[PDB]
């Protein structure tokens, strides 16, 4: 409460079997600005007001594990423009684990699907990405 | 020699009190073509021979300045069917601000004045243009 938080302890609802991601990122919002001026204004530069809002995608990053296929089962679910769709919760934990910052995503469908790369001389585990498009996103603190 | 000349250093004298414009079109000169063929003639296309003359507006463009109403002001002298014509003298200038190439225009009076057009965005000097007739033209070069 009086501490700041660190970024290394959180959780994902995404109506998946299993957990344990390793990186999470994308949540943002936006307004576009709109300009105005008329030629008899005594000031040389414009006025603003808000305009239409802007959403960005997510991205999330884990490990592979034998017998987990389910980044490629959900995007594999869909037809020619139907698809299905999941309200996604992601929460950050403190030392109590006790939810402080929830994020609630709406309407969120699998856009794109990485599998890891094969190297010979890498000494590292594979991982796989999920880029997933929503409308609309909100923020709880508190 | 073996080089030739730039097209950005030039004066124009045309009665006014300003020698200075930044645009200069319209200098020209045509002859019509008139053709003929006979019906016995060995070739099955026409002959050509020389026919009447024709020359063009001229167009100037220059920036505006306070107290300057000059382009107005010769527009202006117009009568029914009477107006004040001038001799027009236009001449390319070199190093050492003397005349190459000089372009003589015989009675040239003003058909046409177009003043700016204001916009709230426009991050831009106001130009003004000129259009004028004449009855001659001649080019002396060396």
């Amino acid at each position: 409460a009086e501490y700041p938080l660190p970024k290394f302890h959180f959780q994902v609802d995404w109506g998946g079997s299993r957990l344990g991601f390793t990186e999470v990122s994308g949540l943002d919002v936006e307004t576009e600005v709109i300009e105005y001026r008329e030629g008899n204004l005594p000031q040389y530069h414009k006025l603003k007001m808000p305009g239409m809002q802007k959403f960005s995608n997510i991205t999330m990053k884990r490990g592979t594990f034998q017998g987990d296929n389910d980044f490629y089962k959900w995007w594999n679910t869909v037809a020619l423009n139907t698809i299905e769709r999941r309200d996604l919760t992601i929460s950050l934990l403190n030392e109590k684990h006790e939810p402080v910052v929830v994020w609630k995503v709406n309407r969120a469908w699998p856009t794109k699907v990485q599998s890891t790369d094969l190297k010979g001389d890498g000494n590292e585990v594979a991982i796989e990405s999920i880029e997933v498009a929503h409308e609309g996103l909100t923020i709880q603190n508190g």
